[PDB]
């Protein structure tokens, strides 16, 4: 995907998250809102440390769910619904109180991209 639209557009996605350097210097001086996307690329969901998640992320993430490229640029698309549809569950409520229906297929190349 066109990682350069994904860093662009991540200028969204910071309204919550941020991008961390292995050594912890703030790469993206954004929120903390949502779980630090850097290193979100092949993670097991819900369980980055020193974030408040939920039962339903964190459960879906401990059912042996992984975000992949494609589930991370889906999700975007529609969050809460995916937790719901992916653990079967209704109460599988998101702190992501927001969607697009763009930039995650070129925001997942980009954290791809920056996972270095
Ligand atoms: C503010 C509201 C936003 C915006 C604009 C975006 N996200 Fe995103 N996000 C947010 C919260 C509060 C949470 C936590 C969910 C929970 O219930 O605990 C999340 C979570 C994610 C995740 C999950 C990662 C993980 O499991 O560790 C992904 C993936 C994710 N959000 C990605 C993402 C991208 C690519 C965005 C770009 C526009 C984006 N979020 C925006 C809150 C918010």
């Amino acid at each position: 995907g066109d990682a350069a639209k994904g860093e662009k557009e991540f200028n969204k996605c910071k309204t919550c998250h941020s991008i961390i350097a292995p050594d912890g210097t703030e790469i993206v001086k954004g929120a903390k809102t949502g779980p630090n996307l850097y290193g979100v690329v092949g993670r097991t969901a819900g369980t980055y440390p020193e974030f408040k998640y939920k039962d339903s992320i964190v459960a879906l993430g401990a059912s042996g769910f992984a975000w992949t490229e494609e589930d991370i640029a889906t999700y975007v698309k529609d969050p809460g619904a995916f937790l719901k549809e992916k653990l079967d569950d209704k109460k599988a409520k998101t702190g992501m109180a927001f969607k697009l229906a763009k930039g995650g297929e070129d925001v997942a190349a980009y954290l791809a991209s920056v996972v270095k």
